[PDB]
């Protein structure tokens, strides 16, 4: 259904590795939302067409507050574009940059949102396994909305940085939804210190961080928070807790909100 002149296309929201994204109003509507713009060529190049499809089926069709929407989609001659909701407050990551460290209330707030979320894709078998705080954006209400679903799988299943993923995805191995476990305690270690855990000058050095679990916390890191992080960033997956383990941590009910 949709063109290119059904919109004005205003500010520039963000670029990935593929998106640029931008502001833009539906004109007969005036519904304001986020055009996600990918090149054909590129997605050719880089042989990615199937994330595409993925991010596109997968994303259209779940629905909870804390996902970010993907409404629809046309092409041109040259390039796809998504129709996204819009997230008004930015990302997780300028947050972070602007903030450097958050307080262990913003930091359980947003892990138990987070945890909703993922505990919703998993019901449908669905594992994100690229929750890096640039994918993860902020409502008009400041609430958490994961985004980009192109490296979203059916579970099991067999590029850029590494600090996000765990051992058994960095070496090839099969994985399932625990990956998202891991990748919620790196997320939860880099919002309290304000780097994640095994960041390192070099992706040869931050493989060998991953693959040995070595981290280590400041003195500002609190007990309760070490010990759901400790649990988290287990090598081994079946050791990681449930999403629901991690929603009744004490840690997490001592300083997250409800809605
Ligand atoms: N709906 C949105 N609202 C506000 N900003 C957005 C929105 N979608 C994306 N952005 C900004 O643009 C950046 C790129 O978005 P996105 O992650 O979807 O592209 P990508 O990472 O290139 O995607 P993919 O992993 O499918 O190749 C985001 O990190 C964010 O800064
Ligand atoms: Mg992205």
């Amino acid at each position: 259904q949709w063109a290119l002149e059904d919109f004005e296309i205003g500010r520039p929201l963000g670029k990935g590795k593929f998106g640029n994204v931008y502001l833009a109003r539906e004109k007969q509507s005036k519904f304001i939302l986020a055009l996600k713009v990918l090149f054909k060529a590129q997605l050719e190049k880089a042989g990615v067409e199937h994330q595409l499809r993925r991010e596109v089926e997968i994303q259209s069709h779940l629905r909870h507050p804390n996902i970010l929407r993907l409404y629809g989609y046309f092409h041109d001659a040259t390039r796809v574009y998504l129709i996204l909701e819009y997230a008004p407050l930015g990302t997780v990551y300028r947050e972070l940059q602007k903030l450097s460290k958050f307080d262990e209330q913003r930091t359980a707030t947003y892990i138990t949102e987070l945890a909703n979320a993922l505990s919703y894709c998993h019901s449908k078998r669905v594992i994100h396994r690229d929750i890096k705080p640039e994918n993860l954006l902020l409502g008009s209400a400041g609430e958490l909305k994961i985004a980009d679903f192109g490296w979203s799988v059916h579970a099991p299943s067999s590029c850029g940085t590494l600090d996000y993923l765990p051992p058994e995805m960095i070496e090839g191995r099969m994985h399932d939804e625990k990956v998202d476990l891991w990748s919620l305690g790196v997320l939860c270690y880099e919002f309290l210190v304000g780097k994640p855990p095994f960041e390192a000058n070099t992706y040869q050095e931050t493989y060998k961080r991953i693959s040995r679990v070595e981290f280590t916390f400041p003195d500002f890191v609190t007990e309760g928070a070490r010990d759901l992080i400790s649990r988290l960033l287990k090598h081994n997956p079946s050791q990681r807790p449930m999403l629901r383990e991690v929603l009744e941590h004490p840690w997490i009910t001592a300083n997250s909100s409800k809605p």
